[PDB]
């Protein structure tokens, strides 16, 4: 059935961005939970029907590495998109409760993300362009599932004019022009991991003290450290040598050196990761308190 405003109640906020805000609601006629996303965009009548028209492709996205989705509209002044309720969260909030992701873990959340990325490209054509920790959503059944990738032109287009200033998931290549394509999504992917192993966003990297311990920046400062100086890596010794080097050939600044999904597929880590068994839906839980 076509969704529609009157149609939903809120139930709570479950958090907002930059230019979007999140809610959780119930859909009456069907009684379904849902995460609705609100983004406030005032604009002309005839762009905001392209957008809404561009969006129904996400109808087409049947995967369990992506995000359910439900439909979109627009409202009051918002358009909406409907999705799957994921009730264990992004990723970026459950780092933020369990301090620092463990390694077994984070090899479960890599195969996701790259047969995630693989499918869009696969039968969409498309892109990422947003790969971070809080877009990779987890639930109770031990999925784990990306979303807030770009379906639509216009609505990137409509969204240019914003942005994070600060904490930058975006590749080099990116950053210095209008040159990049699937390939700045593994770099993102790539420093999302290293976030995630070590429990806070990686650029500076710690001081030889500040690492012993745990085992602000101004804008151009940070996005120059992206550019310019090495890459961040793993520290040595606490981590696997197959998963520094997986976030190393993620990590190359030069997009066509770097790791491409392909070559990462059967990269010894992701081969080493497959194999493991891992109760991630209990660890979830077990972390973050759910049932
Ligand atoms: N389908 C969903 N199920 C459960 N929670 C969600 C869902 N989608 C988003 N959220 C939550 O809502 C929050 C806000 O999401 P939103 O995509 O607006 O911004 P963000 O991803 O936090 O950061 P940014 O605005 O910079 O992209 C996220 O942190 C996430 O925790
Ligand atoms: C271009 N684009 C999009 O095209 C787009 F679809 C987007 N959303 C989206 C995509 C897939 C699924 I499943 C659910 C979503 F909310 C999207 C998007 O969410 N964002 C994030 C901001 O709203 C921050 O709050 C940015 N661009 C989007
Ligand atoms: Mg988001």
């Amino acid at each position: 059935m076509e969704l529609k405003d009157d149609d939903f109640e809120k139930i709570s906020e479950l958090g907002a961005g930059n230019g979007g805000v999140v809610f959780k609601v119930s859909h009456k006629p069907s009684g379904l939970v849902m995460a609705r996303k609100l983004i406030h965009l005032e604009i002309k009548p005839a762009i905001r029907n392209q957008i809404i028209r561009e969006l129904q492709v996400l109808h087409e996205c049947n995967s369990p590495y992506i995000v359910g989705f439900y439909g979109a509209f627009y409202s009051d002044g918002e358009i909406s998109i409907c999705m799957e309720h994921m009730d264990g969260g992004s990723l970026d909030q459950v780092l933020k409760k369990a301090g620092r992701i463990p390694e077994q873990i984070l090899g479960k959340v890599s195969i996701a993300v790259i047969k995630g990325l693989t499918y869009l490209r696969e039968k969409h054509k498309i892109m990422h362009r947003d790969v971070k920790p809080s877009n990779i959503l987890v639930n109770s059944r031990g999925e784990i599932k990306l979303c807030d990738f770009g379906v639509s032109g216009q609505l990137i287009d409509s969204m240019a004019n914003s942005f994070v200033g600060t904490r930058s998931y975006m590749s080099p290549e990116r950053l210095q022009g209008t040159h990049y394509s699937v390939q700045s999504d593994i770099w993102s992917m790539g420093l999302s991991l290293v976030e995630m192993a070590v429990g806070r966003y990686p650029i500076p990297p710690p001081d030889a003290k500040e690492l012993e311990l745990m085992f602000p920046m101004a804008i151009f400062e940070l996005l120059d450290y992206i550019v310019n100086e090495p890459p961040p890596k793993l520290p040595s010794g606490v981590f696997s040598l197959e998963f520094q080097d997986f976030v190393n050939k993620c990590l190359i600044k030069n997009p066509a050196e770097r790791a491409d999904l392909k070559q990462l597929m059967v990269h010894a880590f992701i081969k080493r990761s497959d194999a493991e068994e891992v109760d991630f839906a209990g660890w979830l839980c077990s972390t973050i308190g759910l049932n």
